[PDB]
């Protein structure tokens, strides 16, 4: 029911768009430096997402038409972790700390959902046939696009004011993810119900992650980005 | 015959695993223990993931076999703090940029170390509690071998500096000796469960073998970065 599945992704996307967090990130009455205090939280996700694309999504030896399309997709997505580290530096969040402080931060109970999003997608897709992996990926990329559409607003305000090139919370990342977020497909009967479960899970896990970002902003509300012009 | 054969394949695997070159180096009392513990920070890529594997993947907060796993997982989910304890004592809790910390953990040279717990979680997500216990037994058997070896340079530094190490330490090995086969031994299983437990034991030992391979490669790459413990 590829029309239904996509219709569900569209419906889920329309709910995801309205989470409080994105209301806050899109609010031009608040300094862009404060709207980006969630940024160091993505550390629990960005490099795990690199690994999901490199080691879980990708099966380089496949003749499957859907798998080949996934493979090209994974090539692009697996480079964005360096963009994350680029803007971590620009935003003043790449602070000197003890090795153990870094580990305790990434493995915080407060970042459980952020850290385990890629893990859950790994467990969810490890036995799926290529066409079903594409539903997983399309759901996940739709949620990614919503988040980066939001983050790119305070990101580009800082970039222009400081005259620096941002790569991660920036229109150029939204541009690549736009192409990523085919339709000539008819799913077996129980596949359609499988795909509905995929879409519900990816969006539920994505919601839980934004949940933690909101909580972290609350709890670390003075810890605003410190970019330099 | 089934479970008799399975616990026997684990002993075969343990005796094979014990002979890897990394363990010859770690046990070698002619090398300074500070040099043998060059590989210690590599465990950063595994130790907090293993905590999460115990808290979230193995553990399930009425089947009698899950109930025993949960008391098992409860205890293992505490050893990550011991890791951070010894990280400091060895002089490996150094000040660095947050990004240097992230690039360390996600290094391509710590891939197998980093994905061991990932692989175990994926293998065991859809197993009956009996087969989870197989996974846990194989994995704990690999652990005891590693910590028997590391506790040697470990206890040498602890005595020479007079400090309580908790991770590369007999006190860790002793708790882990406790870790049960005695309920596993009093279990029967199918031609299916037979073939599956065989698949499990092989993968847990191959993945642990790959992790040890990366430790050996690290030591050779970073031969100058030996531990710098402080005496009391
Ligand atoms: N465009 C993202 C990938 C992404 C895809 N889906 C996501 C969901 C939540 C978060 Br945070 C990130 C993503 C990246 O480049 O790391
Ligand atoms: N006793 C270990 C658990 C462990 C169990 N199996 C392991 C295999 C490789 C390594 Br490194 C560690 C383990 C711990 O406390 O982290
Ligand atoms: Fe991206
Ligand atoms: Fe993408
Ligand atoms: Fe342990
Ligand atoms: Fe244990
Ligand atoms: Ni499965």
């Amino acid at each position: 029911g590829m029309k239904a599945i996509l219709q569900l992704i569209l419906e889920k996307r329309q709910e995801f768009e309205k989470l409080p967090c994105f209301e806050f990130v899109r609010d031009e009455t608040i300094s862009p430096e404060e709207r980006l205090i969630l940024y160091p939280c993505i550390a629990a996700f960005a490099l795990n997402f690199r690994d999901l694309n490199r080691y879980d999504y990708r099966d380089d030896n496949s003749s499957d038409y859907y798998q080949k399309i996934i493979n090209i997709h994974t090539q692009e997505d697996a480079k964005h972790w360096e963009w994350f580290l680029n803007d971590l530096e620009l935003l003043g969040f790449d602070k000197t700390m003890r090795f153990s402080e870094a580990l305790r931060f990434v493995w915080s109970d407060d970042l459980l959902h952020t850290r385990r999003l890629c893990h859950n997608i790994a467990v969810l897709s490890h036995d799926l046939e290529p066409v079903m992996k594409m539903v997983v990926i399309e759901a996940m990329e739709t949620a990614g696009l919503v988040i980066f559409h939001a983050l790119a607003k305070p990101g580009e305000s800082i970039a222009k004011a400081t005259r620096r090139k941002y790569l991660y919370v920036a229109d150029s990342h939204v541009e690549v993810e736009t192409g990523h977020a085919l339709e000539q497909t008819q799913l077996s009967s129980e596949q359609e119900e499988k795909a509905k479960e995929i879409v519900n899970k990816v969006f539920q896990w994505s919601t839980n992650l934004i949940g933690e970002f909101e909580r972290y902003v609350k709890a670390h509300r003075s810890e605003k980005a410190q970019p330099t012009a």
